[PDB]
Formats: structure tokens, sequence, C-alpha cells
């Protein structure tokens, strides 16, 4: 099986699919446009059958042992005055195998377990094109490499999707919502808290677990509009500056320390839909074929399930791919619908701040509890050895 | 560091394999589909046996010996005239069963069949390889390991910075259905400046023919196929013997060789970023039995010598061709001393002849340990 | 888990492969000094197949296989009667293959079990050096003549059936000068081999001959050499050149053509696998398929029981019963016509030879392997 | 690879250190333990100096970094809890038993039997006879004690004349209790008439770590019995104050109850045929050096790549190990004597003076850290 594979994107469905294809018999090779792995992101959730596949990997004592580790949380107003305070509640309620762990952390494991993969930095695809024997990788400083099969894990922007597929083949759903996060140096001295105030349909966190010496801030707010370009950084920065004016409390301490971040991140609460996440030899995992949005809290359990399946159909199909492609587009289609489902349910409240009472408040909280867990194993996973 | 390999014979296989022990990441082009493993029996003799008992390929090797039991020279007619029934200072293995032991040792490393390069750049930064697929490849180094008819080398070196030099023979050999039911035996038979062989060895159903004569004709395109076997046919004409009943099951062989017998010689075997090795670089000729062996110090002390320069080739290179240049020339002329009596069949005492088979015996023992190996650990 | 492997034959090295491949931390013992490489050529057939290719060895089998080119029968005098032109390795080289396979597992030799005893928590076990050392399971692979066996199970739960035949084998200068051939020589029921594989210096002769005599003591090397010159006194051809070499043999191999029958082969926390618990003899060819298959087993049931050897012991019983059966009642089978000489054509004995042929194989896969990663 | 049998006694810092490097080296070395389960009490430690590089070589640093002690606050009391203090090159502070879990996860493919332990030892020029609790009797090619200052091994191997038990003038005591305080990532510290009493929490909110510290010349009539030395240890403390009867009445609910002199072992060699003694066994510097664990990485390392670099060939190893050691044993054992002349003296001086020895301090151990330059075995 010295099937040469190409995987775009060093996040966290991109190296999944590489450790699961390596172990299957294949020969991966992963890049990054990045000049380096991307550690950004707020705090993620291996959660539901995911948790049987990091078990699987053999990953999930390290992810438990970077896990989380703050001890209060406060909600305050603008005045700093705290309104309600948790000291670890809210992980009680939650699924059993559960384990949160920041993103960066996760991908971080990932990377060590494919330290025999092949990994190049600062690469750009800049054109793609196929035919029945091979696809055809245009590369930014000069390169063009034959390919067998191409999987894309490059995110819900995949470029990769939009050179390969028309625009009547995938939909993008804006949820009215963006989400940043990033980190800066904890000038609040910090300690195992997480701080978050929310008013006028705006969310505004900051938050110290490990590292003493730095904090990360996160923006959460509701918004139809849309940006002239999503992956326009200063576009990004200008329009959270301007949302974001006039909010108070720590907000501008917050945003004044955005230019000394190395980790930015912004993007709208999006979802992406499509009858099929493959053509040819050119097959999407991830965000770039089926993201269910922040407001999923499944991202990652979902590039988990889509590279272990694709990778064991490979495996079982000894390397057809017509074969492999097609089981692939129908196991993960009921797991993508209940995923994606679910985050469009929570989109309907999600900072919405109807005057609702405690009643109201708390069933949507245990229904979301239910509902997330009943997703989260809403598939059977097929066994591949 | 990625580095480009071009070729699977002896000295390119080899070379993968130190590059890799020695940490780095090499890959793997051969232009035939597969692995090409014509040709006759070999020596690994001298200090090549080290580097492949530090391979640990060696005992794999002694597993894999020729086991002829009976050498006999024969006339035209088929009367016999001479009769022999023949270490660690060398270990004789047909070609064919050496390349596999060395493929076996880089299962790891990416090998692509069916793949050659048409054109190749370089700057300071790095060498730019087009291949006939299409396909542009940037590598940080490339060592040509593709033979006496280095493309690479043409490609890279100006006509000017090698040469390369006839030895006035030529060699062909390839494998036919074993006909004549051999076992363990090579009769050959030699007249006129011209020799056949024709042996079994380990394949019951296998004979391998082998041919060799002088000639200072050049062919017109030495890689048309069609001249080469319609050259060696005029050749052997009325050679007699079985000639003809080898000749006509050519067409049935998978294996076919033939090549003349050259060295090519060069002040220097780099340029930049890329590096020759084996024939590519300093073919010592099949008259001088070295040319594997001299396949595997040139691999192992390139390699050796990227590892204590730490990736710096400035440095590994310009110590590549010192260290190797006294072993190159030491066999080289070798080489060129055994093709002055080669099959000029000089009328001289049995005496004599026996003395220079000593000296020659003599000679490429100690040709074969010219220089000591350097250490990488 | 402390695991105790006695004998380094070809059972024993397999398993401790598998239960290292599986999680456990075996220890090997032999009685020996070191390990006997003696034995002639053997054949890895069937399943044993399939996990000596899990094993990662299928290859260096390959790569070591015989290569005997010519087989001539022949009288006492010299003359040619008859000529003629799944993996077959001698057993030496297969045992040297199965060592490599487990240089991460401890091997002392020179050790001899004197002693053994079990209650409900550990297996206690008595050395002839003074050493005394528990264990939680104990696996006997030392071979036909177990000591283990002997000292665990009372008479009545194990028989051992003489199938009227012995062998043996040992290697000699060659002082013939073959070539890759064997020369064999029957007459009155006996039958006399010397062969030429590789090694060019070397050659292996072998004795083999019908006898419902037993020895006074099987294990006695003089009573065995004794044995084999009185059944060869004046059988003629090369048998007095190959038994005056006797002495300058290095790997001298003497046996009785037996097997053991038991209904269970596990007591406790004691478990035989090989020709200790099971031997289905010489004449079945299957002596070290079958190791193959009782290591595989048995380690992969213990896997799969967690540690719990109640629950793997049982099922490694279970398991083995339909495999043991056909390859040791095929071995009966060969038996009753081995050296018989019968009073038929040579198309008879082809025609009988085709049938051992399609038996031995449906025999070799007379079952099929669990899984167990 | 070796098959060498090796018995490793002890897990602690030395023992699953040596069991690693041994491994590593081809080695098949047995670990056992006399307690049923991972002693997991002390206080914090230091990994220092070269020490440092050994655990880097092992790929424990990052995890030794992971798992650094973070107490954000340092409060010096009197004996009513008034506060009259308050605090905010490679090395890592870590607590003892965060360590030793980190080295038994690096030994995990070694047999390690706890509630294992030898009553009796016979050698001869080819085997080591090691008897056993639980009725066994084995033969080994070496064994290695790693089973601490008060080693059961070197009292049955070394006469009374070759070793030398030195106490420097003080006693140690730690344990954990429930944090009955509710005390978050705090230190607290009261030292009075020659006597330090401490109570701190990092990471595990419900569980408190205690500790005691003072100057003695008395000399328990048994060392090894508990219920002498909590007596002791009480009657000590008998009229302290603060928090003292509090910690004291929950020591029954401890369970890793640590009491011990301060204590120097001296030994001119610290092998004997077949048998090696590595860590406190050894050369234990004593808690007032704050380098056992460092010259118990050093020993281990050493021991183990003397014996590959001799080829198991143990008269060989175990000169070069004695040798190389030497040095390293006298700074660190003289470090600690050189503390054990200020420690809890309570001299009068001025805030500068007091400063000025601190600095002092951390300049000597600094290059005590350092004091020899470790082989390479590759
Ligand atoms: C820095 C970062 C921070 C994030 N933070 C959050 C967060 O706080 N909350 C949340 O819910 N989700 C966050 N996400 C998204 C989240 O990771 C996904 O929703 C999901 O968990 C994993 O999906 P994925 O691995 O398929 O895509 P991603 O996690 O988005 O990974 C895509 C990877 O591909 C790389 N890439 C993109 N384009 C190219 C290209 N042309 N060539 C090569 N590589 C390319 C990206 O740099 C990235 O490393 C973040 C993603 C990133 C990259
Ligand atoms: C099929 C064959 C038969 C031979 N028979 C004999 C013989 O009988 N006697 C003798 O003395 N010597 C023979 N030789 C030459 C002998 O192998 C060399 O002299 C020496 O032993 C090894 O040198 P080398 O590995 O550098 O070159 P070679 O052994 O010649 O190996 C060169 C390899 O590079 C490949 N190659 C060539 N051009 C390209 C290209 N443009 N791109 C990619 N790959 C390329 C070739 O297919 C070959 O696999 C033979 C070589 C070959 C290839
Ligand atoms: C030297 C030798 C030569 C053989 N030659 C042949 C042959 O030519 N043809 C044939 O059909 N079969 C032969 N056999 C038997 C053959 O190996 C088995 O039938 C089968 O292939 C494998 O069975 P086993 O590994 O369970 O037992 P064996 O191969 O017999 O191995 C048993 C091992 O246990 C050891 N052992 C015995 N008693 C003790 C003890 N008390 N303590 C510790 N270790 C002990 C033995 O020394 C031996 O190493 C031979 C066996 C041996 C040992
Ligand atoms: C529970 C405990 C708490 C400690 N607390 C401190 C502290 O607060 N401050 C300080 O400076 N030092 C402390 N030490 C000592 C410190 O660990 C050493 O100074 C050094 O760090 C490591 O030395 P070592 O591993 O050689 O010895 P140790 O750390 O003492 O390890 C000895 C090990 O051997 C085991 N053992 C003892 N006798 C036997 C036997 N007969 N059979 C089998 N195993 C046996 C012990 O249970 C222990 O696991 C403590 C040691 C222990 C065991």
């Amino acid at each position: 099986k010295n099937i040469k594979i190409l995987v775009i994107g060093a996040g966290i469905a991109g190296p999944a699919i590489c450790y699961w294809l390596r172990r299957f018999g294949f020969s991966p090779v992963l890049i990054e446009k990045y000049a380096s792995i991307r550690k950004g992101g707020q705090a993620l959730d291996v959660r539901g059958i995911a948790t049987h596949i990091a078990k699987e990997m053999g990953i999930y004592d390290q992810i438990c042992g970077m896990r989380t580790r703050i001890e209060c949380g406060r909600f305050v107003d603008s005045s700093g005055k705290v309104l309600h305070e948790e000291h670890g509640e809210k992980f009680g309620f939650r699924q059993d195998d559960e384990v949160e762990i920041v993103r960066g952390d996760l991908v971080e494991i990932l990377m060590k377990t494919i330290t025999d993969i092949p990994c190049y930095f600062n690469q750009s695809i800049i054109s793609i094109q196929q035919n029945s024997d091979h696809v055809t990788v245009n590369f930014k400083d000069g390169q063009v490499e034959h390919y067998d099969l191409v999987i894309a894990a490059d995110g819900i922007h995949s470029a990769t999707r939009r050179m390969v597929f028309d625009k009547n083949e995938y939909q993008l759903i804006h949820l009215g919502a963006y989400l940043s996060t990033f980190t800066i140096p904890n000038y609040l001295n910090l300690r195992h808290i997480d701080l978050e105030c929310e008013a006028n349909h705006k969310l505004v966190s900051i938050n110290n677990d490990n590292d003493p010496e730095i904090a990360r801030a996160g923006f959460m707010f509701l918004s139809q509009h849309i940006l002239k370009d999503i992956r326009d950084e200063h576009e990004q920065k200008q329009f959270l500056c301007d949302t974001f004016r006039d909010f108070g409390w720590e907000t501008q301490n917050i945003l004044n320390r955005m230019s000394e971040s190395d980790d930015f991140y912004f993007d709208a609460i999006t979802q992406v839909k499509m009858n099929s996440w493959t053509k040819g030899r050119i097959a999407l995992i991830g965000d770039a074929g089926y993201c269910p949005s922040p407001l999923s809290g499944q991202g990652n359990n979902l590039a988990f399930v889509g590279a272990y399946i694709l990778a064991g159909e490979l495996k079982a199909a000894d390397g057809n791919y017509m074969q492999a492609f097609t089981r692939y587009n129908a196991l993960l289609r009921p797991f993508v619908d209940a995923n994606q489902e679910f985050g469009v349910w929570v989109s309907k409240s999600f900072l919405v701040e109807d005057e609702v009472s405690k009643e109201i408040a708390e069933e949507r909280s245990n229904r979301t509890l239910a509902l997330i867990k009943s997703v989260s194993n809403a598939i059977t996973l097929p066994q591949y050895e």
C-alpha cells in the first residue's frame, strides 16, 4: 500500500487521519499553510464515540493529563461585580468519558502520534486538477506533485473544496453569530479562573488555566453582517473592535493586547451542507465537509469519526477509493445530521437573551445535556483491526 | 533534508540505507518499471565486505552465494581442454540476488518506478527537478546513481568535466531456458578474441549465457537494443559451439544486458547540491571486477560525510571527493591493467600465464583494500 | 504476571513470542546447556503457515528452505532403483529463526525442575540448584518425555502409545562428497539415508526402522546407540561408514515414535503444549505444526481472558481438541503401512502417497484459528 | 542485549531510575518494593544540575515541568497566626510523589512486585542467593539495593565496620492530611525555638501536606518504630501552639507518614562482590543537602552505564562506579553538613545577614549540583 495520499491541514481531522492511514498500512503526507502548528482555540470536549477512538489511538491518557484545570468560574457585569460563581458543578452533570482540553494541547498530542509521517509547513496549494489516473497538485513555490488520493482537512473555509467542488454542490449556512479567541499576557494575574460578561447579545471572556503568564480572551456575539473577505484578519479585527466598542469591562484592555497575540482566531458560526463529501480521487473530512459549527461543540469529535471511517473503509476496500468513498458518505450521513441539527437547535437560544425564567433556562440546559449525549453517540463505529 | 537518489542498482539502494540509518529521509527513483535483476556473478570484496557486515546483510549474501561446482573450458566442438572444481576476502553472488538483498533493507524508503528526470536546475537554496510525467519537485540534494550512461551527469556536468574511455571490449549476459540440463556447472569457450559462456547455478530451469569480445568499434546508438543484438550476432556469426542455440533463445530472455567495457574519468564528482556515486561518477569497467565494491564505498562515505558535516553539503562533498580519489584511481588503474591482456591471446608459456594470473589475484586483493574506511558511528 | 515456559524447542519459543506480543513477560528455561539444533527436515504446513506469517518469519523460513535437487533410492550394493527431481526446512534452521524472534525474552540454560506443586493462588517450582520460585502460570514444552507431565498428572490421566518404530538422525562430515542430493536404501523394514543440502562439508544421516522393542532407559544415550548398531549390524551399504562417525557428530538424536493421549492438557494453573501434551509422532509430519497452533491458541486465549486462566485453559482444551485428534490419528494412519512393504506395484504405492498428500493437507487445515490482534 | 539476572530493591527514586537505564542499555532488571503500593509521600524536591540533563535524556523533563509545584503565596506566621512575611537554571521543583509516579511510568515494561522483601542474602563468586519473605529462593547475577537510608540490604551484606551513619543534629517529618484549613495554592509556615511547622496545599484541593523540622541531639532507641517516632514528635511539639495539635490529631488519618533523622551514610566503597548500593542506601546526603534525589539520579545513571561499558563485567563496572561517584558524593555530602551548621540555629542577625547567607547557600548548591562531568554511554 504505497498509494500516494495527500492530507491538507494540520488541525484535528488532518493529523488524526494521518495516524489511522499509517496504522492501516498507507503512507500519507501532511501539509500546513502556516509556518507552524496553529495551537490556538478555546477548550474543546472529546465526547461520545470520539473518546472510544481516542482510547483506540492510545492518547486518552495524555488527553486526561492535559485536561482543563480551571477551578472557578465567575459571570460578572460590566463593573466586575460577581453575579454567578461556580467551582466545577458544570463538569459533574456531563457525560462520563467526556474530557475537556485546550484545542492546541489536543493538536499537540495528535502531532506526536505522527512523528514518523512527513509534514511540510508553509506549503500552500494554488490549484488542483484530477483525472482517472491521478490528482495534480500545484504549489505556490513552483512544485507540481501527482497523488493517487487527496484528502482535505483545511477547515470550513476549505480552499480545496472551492478548487474541486462547484458552487452548486456545497452551501455555507450562517447561524447569525461570530466567535473569536486569542491569547494575551495575563495582565490581570488570573489563576485557574474564567471570567465572563454577557450583555446585549455579546459575550466577553478571559481565563487562565496552566501557564500563569498567559490569559486566553474570548468574544462571541450575534450578528447577520457578512465580511467582505472572511479571511482578512484586518477586517476581522476591525469588526470585532467595532462590535465591542462601548461594551466596557475589560474589553479595551483585552483588545489593546490583540496585536501581540500569536494565535489569533476569528470566524463566523457556520455550517457546511453537502450531499456528498467526495469527488473522484478527492475526499473532504472534518469541517471542510460537514462543519457542525462551534454551537454544536462537536467539530473535533466529528473530525475524529470522519478520519477513522474514511481510513478504515479504504482499508476494507483494499484501496478501491470508489467503494470506500461511497461507504464513507453513507456511514457518516446520520452522524453529521444529528450533530448539525443539534448545533442549529442550540443557535435558537444562543445569546438570544429572551426574558425567560429559571424554569425555562433549567429546562433548556438539561435538554441540552441530554441532547448532546445522544448526538455524541448517534452512530455505531465499525471495526477494521 | 529531502534527498533524491536516482537509480535502483547497487550504489543507489545502498546509499539510501546509509542515509536513512544516519538520520536522513531519502527518496529513490528508478527509470525502469521494475527492479533490473540481470547481470553476471559479481564479487563483494575487500573493504566492501566490511560495509556489508556493518549493513547486516553479509550472512544473507553468503546464503545466496554462487554454487558452481565445476568450471570447464571447452573447444568449439565440445572437447574439454581444462577443468576446475572451485573466505571472507570475497563472496561471489549473482548481481540480481545482491540487488534483491539491498532492496529488502530499504522497504521503509519510498521507491518510485517508471520515473525519470528530463530537466534539472539548481540554485544556492535547492535543486529543481522536472520529471517525465510533468511533476516538478525541489530537493535539498540530488544523488545520481544511474550508472555508466548517467543522464544526470550529462545534464549537470559540462562535456568539459567528464570523459568516457572505451577499453576496447564488450559484455553481454542474459538468462535463457536451461536447454542443456546443466547442474552447477559453467561451460566456456574462448577463440579469436571472443568468449562464450553458459552456466547453471541455483535455478535448475534457467541457464545464464555470457558473451565477451574485443572490439574497437563503437555503436551508432549504444542505447538501441536492436543494434546491440545485431552487433552481437554479427560478431559471433560463425563462432560455432552453442552460439546459435544461445542467440536463438535471446528473445525469450527477460533480463537482457549489453554494454561496452568503459570507464568514466572526472576530477570531481560533485557540483553544488548534486553528487554522483557509483558508475555514474567513476565506473571502473567490468574488467576491474570492482564496480559494485566501489559503489558500496562511495555510498557509505558520501552518507557518512553528510552526517559528519551536519548537512553542510559543501563540507561533505569536498571531503567525499578527497577521500574517494585514491580508491577510485587504484581500481580504475587496475581495470586498465587487466585490459592490456584481456582476450589478447598472446602465445605465452603456461608458467607465464599462471604467473600473470597470480599477479592479477594479488593485485585486486590489494586494490580492494586501497583505503581505510572512516568511522561514522 | 509470572509465567514459566519450560523447554526451548519449537512450542516453547513460539509461545514465548506470542505471550510477549500479547502483553505478558514470559521466562524460558532449557534443560540442556545450549539450544539443541538437531533434527531432520520438517514441514511448515497448513494453518501453521499463517501463524508463521503473522509472526514475521515466513520469508525467513523461505530463505532457509531445503534445496535438495535429486532423490535416489538405492540397493545395498549402490545400484540406483528410482530417481526423482508450505516450506520444508531443517529443524535446526527453524529453531534458529524462532529464537531470533524472542531476543527480548530471557532464556536460562542448565535448568532442571525437580518438584512442582500448586494451590489456587500460584504454582511453586523447585529447581535442582536449590531455587524455589512461585509463578502464576507454568507452561510445559519439554517434549515427548515431559518430566512436567509426569509430576503434575497422575498415571491414569495420560497414556503413551508406541507406534512401533524408531528414528535417529545426526550430521557427519560429507565423506561421500554429495551435492544437493538424498540417498536412501530401504530393506527389511529399515531405512538408511544420507543427504547433502547446502553446507558442502556436512552430510546428514538418517535411520528409521520398525520395532516393537522398548528400551530400558529411553534417555540413556549408550543404550540408544547399542540398539541402533544392533539393528543395522549387517545392513551393508554405508551403514558402517555412517555409524563409525557418530563419535564426531555434535547433534545426535534418537527417539521412539510415540504419541501422548490425554482428555485435558491443563490442570489448575499448569498447561501442556507441544509434544508434551499431544505429541503426534514423526510419522504424522505435524509435530512442529501442532507446536505452532498450541502456542498460538494458548497465548491468545490468555489474552482474551484478560489473564483469567480458568476461562483461557478451558477454551484452550476445547479449541485444540479437533485439531489434535486429526493430526494424531493421521499419524497412526501412516504407521499402519509405514515400512511394512506390501506386495503392490509402484502405481499402488504412488496412489497411497497421493492419498497421504491429500489427507495431510486436510489435517493441517482441520481447524479455524481465532483472532486476537 | 543482555539477559543477566539483576534484582533492584526499592521503588523510590534511585530504584526506578536505574531500572530505566538498565533496560535502555540492554538489561532486564526486576524491581521489588517492601510496601504493598508505591510510596508517594515526601515534600517538594528540586531536580537540579547535571540531574536535569539525565532527566531530559529520560524524556521526563516536560512531564516534570508539567507537574511542577505551583504554590502562589508563602506566608510565615507566628504561633498566633499573624503574618510576619509573605512571599509571592533548568531546575524544576516537584513534589516527591509526583516524581516517583513519573519514574514508574518510564519503566512500565519492567516487572515490579510489591509486598516483597528479603529476609537473608548469601553470595559466592557465581551468584547471589536472595531469600524472600514469601518463601522464594532465587539466584541472581547482580543485586542492586535502592532501599534507602536504613537499607536492610546494606545491613545484611556489609559489616558494621564498612558503613557509618552520621547524625546531623536534626529531624524531619512530613505527611498529608485532610485540608481542614481549606488552603489553596499556599504554604503556611511557623518557626520558633529551633522548630519549624508547615502546612500547604498545591494540587489536590482536599489534601494538605504537613511538615515538621527541628534540631535535636537525641537518637531514637529504634529508628524504625513508628510509635516511638510519633511519641517523640508529639513530645517535641507539646507546647508549640499554632496548628500543631490540630495537625498531629490528624496523623492517624494519614497514609504516607514519613519520619526520619537527618543523617548521612559514610562508606569508603559502595559495592561488595555482586551487590551494589545506590542512592541513600550508599551515600545519603541528607535532606539538608537538597540533593538526595539528584544524587540518586546520577548514581543510577553511572552504575547502569558502567555495566554496559564493561559488557556486564561487574568487576570492572563496580570499580568505575565507586571511583567516578566519589567526588560527586563528597561535594554533596559536605554541602549537606555545611547547611547543618546554620539550619534553624536562629542567630540574632540583620535581615541583610540572613539574606547574605541565603545568597551564599544558593550559589554553593549551584556549583555542588554540577560538581562532576557525566560520562557518555550513547
Ligand atoms: C487556530 C484555530 C483555532 C480554532 N478555535 C476554535 C475555537 O475556539 N472553537 C471552536 O469551536 N472551533 C475552533 N476551531 C475550529 C475547530 O478546530 C474545528 O471546528 C474542529 O474542531 C476541527 O476541524 P478540522 O480539523 O477539520 O479543521 P480545523 O481545526 O479548522 O483545521 C484546519 C487546519 O488546516 C489548515 N489550513 C487551512 N487552509 C489551508 C490550506 N490552504 N493549506 C494548508 N493548510 C490549510 C489550518 O491552518 C488548520 O491548521 C479552531 C481552528 C483553528 C485552526
Ligand atoms: C541490468 C544490469 C546488468 C548489469 N550487468 C553487469 C554485468 O554482467 N557485469 C558488470 O561488470 N556490470 C554489470 N552491470 C553494472 C554494475 O552493476 C555496475 O558496474 C556496479 O556494480 C554498480 O554500479 P551502479 O549501481 O552505480 O550502477 P548500475 O548497477 O548500472 O545501476 C544503475 C541503475 O540506475 C537505473 N537508471 C539508469 N538511468 C536512469 C535514469 N535516467 N533515471 C533513473 N534510473 C536510471 C538503471 O536502470 C539501474 O537500475 C549491470 C548493470 C545493470 C543495471
Ligand atoms: C534435538 C531434537 C531433534 C529432533 N529431531 C526430530 C526429527 O528429526 N524428526 C521429528 O519428527 N521430530 C524431531 N524432534 C521432535 C520435534 O521437535 C517435535 O516433534 C516438534 O517439532 C516440536 O515439539 P516440542 O517443541 O513441543 O518439543 P521438542 O522439539 O522435543 O522440544 C522440547 C524441548 O524441551 C527441552 N526439555 C526437555 N525436558 C526438559 C526439562 N525437564 N526441563 C527443561 N527443558 C526440557 C528439550 O531439551 C527441548 O529443547 C526433535 C526434537 C529435538 C529436541
Ligand atoms: C515515603 C518517603 C518519603 C520521603 N520524604 C522525604 C522528604 O520529605 N524529604 C527528603 O529530603 N527525603 C525524603 N525521602 C527520601 C528521598 O526520597 C531520598 O533522599 C532521595 O530523594 C531518593 O533516594 P532513594 O530512592 O535512594 O531512597 P528512598 O527515596 O528512601 O527510596 C527507598 C525505597 O525502597 C523501599 N524499601 C525500603 N526497604 C525495603 C526493603 N527491605 N525491601 C524493598 N523495598 C524497600 C522504600 O519503601 C522506598 O520505596 C523520602 C523517602 C520515602 C520513601
